[PDB]
C-alpha cells in the first residue's frame, strides 16, 4: 500500500507525505517533505484521528490515540500512534526525510488511510513537558498546515 | 461510520460532500453541497481511485471501478462503483442534495475512504453517448474541483 497527504494551510508552510507499507505486520515508511518553516527549528510532526478539513486543520480533532494513551516520542512505549515527534528545519524552513514506524499502518483496524497529518507551528515537548497538555498533545502550537491521507499507486 | 470530502480547485467551485453508512450491507447516504458552477445545469458527479491530490484533480485517477466494468449510470446494473451521474444545479449554481447508493461503502474492502471524489465541469453522458469516452468516462469534461474522503464523527 501507499497513501500520500498534501499539506496546505494559509500560512506560507506547504509539503507533501507518503506512506508506504507492504504488509500489515511491516513497518511504514514515511517519507516528507515540507517547506515555509520558521529555519533551524523543530517542528511537531503529527497524525490526528479525523480526515476531515470542513474547518481548516481544527477538523482535524485530537491525535490518532486508538489504545489511549498519553502523548510521547516516536520511540517511547507509551505514546499516542499518531505521535511521530518534530521533523527538523533548515536554513531555509524546510523539513525533509524519512522514517520507519511500527504504530503507524496504512492495513488493519488502525490504519491511517482517511486521516490526518498534521505540521505545528512549534516544537513537541515529547509529552516530557511538566503540565497537563503535554500528556495530551506535546504543546506543539498552532496548525499551520494539514492534509487527508489518501490512497496512490 | 461517516465520511466527508471538501472539494476545491481554482476554478470557482468547492463545496462538501458528506457520507454515512451504518452498517456494510446498508446503503451509503451521500449529502452534497456544491458551489461555483454554472447555472440550470447538469454536472458529472463521481469518485475516483485514488485520494492523491498531488496533482490537481488529475492525480485522481480514473473512476472507482472495482468490479472493472463499464461507466454506466447511478441506477444502471452495469456501472462503475463511484458512478454517481449528474448533480442539478440551480440558477445560482448551486448543486445541493443527496441520494443513497448501495454500491458505495465506507465499510469493506471497497470503502471508498481515501479516495477522490470530483465535481467535472460538464455533463455525464451517462455511459449512453456512443464513443468510447462513453463507457470510459461519461464524457463529463474537466475536473474542476475534487477532495480526499476523509473520517469523521
Ligand atoms: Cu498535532
Ligand atoms: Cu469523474
Ligand atoms: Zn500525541
Ligand atoms: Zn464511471
Amino acid at each position: 500500500v501507499q497513501a500520500v497527504a498534501v499539506l496546505k494551510g494559509d500560512a506560507g508552510v506547504s509539503g507533501v507525505v507518503k506512506f508506504e507499507q507492504a504488509s500489515e505486520s511491516e513497518p511504514t515508511t514515511v517519507s516528507y517533505e515540507i517547506a515555509g518553516n520558521s529555519p533551524n527549528a523543530e517542528r511537531g510532526f503529527c497524525i490526528h484521528e479525523f480526515g476531515d478539513a470542513t474547518n481548516g486543520c481544527v477538523s482535524a480533532g485530537p491525535h490518532f490515540n486508538p489504545f489511549k494513551k498519553t502523548h510521547g516520542a516516536p520511540t517511547d512505549e507509551v505514546r499516542h500512534v499518531g505521535d511521530m515527534g518534530n521533523v527538523k528545519t533548515d536554513e531555509n524552513g524546510v523539513a525533509k526525510g524519512s522514517f520507519k514506524d511500527s504504530l503507524i499502518k496504512l492495513i488493519g483496524p488502525t490504519s491511517v488511510v482517511g486521516r490526518s497529518v498534521v505540521i505545528h507551528a512549534g516544537q513537541d515537548d515529547l509529552g516530557k513537558g511538566d503540565t497537563e497538555e503535554s500528556l495530551k498533545t506535546g504543546n506543539a502550537g498552532p496548525r499551520p498546515a494539514c492534509g487527508v491521507i489518501g490512497l496512490t499507486n
